[PDB]
């Protein structure tokens, strides 16, 4: 996360590190109590190659109570998701067992109602990616508030050229932006989960570039059905 500032320790009880092998590849969101939501790409490329997920983290390798590492059942990806893509950009993976609940973990509620977030809402965006264009990774949580940019503005050519469909959203990056690390992560708007940080990025900060999310309710029927 640039232009951030760490978060309030556990104040996030739904946040997810998305782990491969022992280290923090990705955030995630807690959605349903032995469900985490992130993005596909965080596992395209494929692995071999153990993926966990930390709950109730806020320090990536100090000792907190609330830190529990929970085994993976399996990787639902988007079937429709393609590694070359940004479309599609989802994941969903079940714990090896239901989570236990807490003050520092808590499932999130998500949109199922597929209308668009109002352009200029704030929304909070968490992660342990990137800090600086130099790559240092944070040990703890950081998080930013960035409004949400039209999608008539955001596909103009300057900034992504007409890719951000109907099932995308956009955010301002200007100096404040998600980067590497980041993806899976959740975007957040007044207490709901809304999106899920796609391909991005390590060029961090561009304002010419906004921050894509994958936008949840447009994939309410695939999470739902999944999760049955």
């Amino acid at each position: 996360i640039l232009g951030g500032r760490e978060a309030e320790a556990h104040a996030r009880p739904y946040m997810a590190s998305v782990q491969l092998n022992g280290a923090h590849l990705c955030g995630g969101v807690l959605v349903a109590e032995q469900w985490v939501l992130s993005a596909a790409h965080c596992l395209e490329d494929a692995a071999d190659g153990k993926v966990q997920v930390l709950l109730g983290a806020h320090s990536l390798s100090q000792p907190e109570p609330s830190k529990r590492l929970y085994d993976v059942l399996r990787a639902v990806p988007h079937p429709d998701s393609q590694p070359d893509t940004i479309d599609h950009d989802l994941l969903l993976l079940q714990l090896s067992e239901k989570a236990t609940l807490g003050p520092a973990v808590r499932p999130l509620p998500w949109q199922r109602v597929d209308r668009d977030v109002a352009p200029g809402t704030l929304c909070d965006v968490a992660g342990w990616g990137i800090v600086n264009h130099a790559g240092r990774r944070p040990d703890s949580l950081q998080h930013v508030l960035l409004p949400v940019l039209d999608r008539a503005t955001c596909n103009r050519r300057t900034h992504h050229d007409g890719a951000i469909t109907e099932r995308l959203m956009c955010a301002e990056s200007n100096r404040r932006d998600s980067c590497k690390g980041d993806s899976g992560g959740p975007l957040v708007c007044g207490g709901v989960l809304e999106g899920v940080v796609t391909s991005g990025s390590a060029v961090c900060g561009n304002r010419k570039k906004p921050g894509i999310y994958t936008r949840v309710a447009s994939y309410a029927a695939w999470i739902d059905s999944v999760l049955a």
